[PDB]
């Protein structure tokens, strides 16, 4: 269903 | 900044 693995892009938010 | 890496988790929107 969709396309990918999960959402969004990465892990968590922001980079730090 | 914030935590960890990116936005969400994963990559895309779903599934397959």
């Amino acid at each position: 269903v969709g396309a990918x693995a999960x959402v969004x892009w990465x892990w968590x938010w922001x980079w730090x």
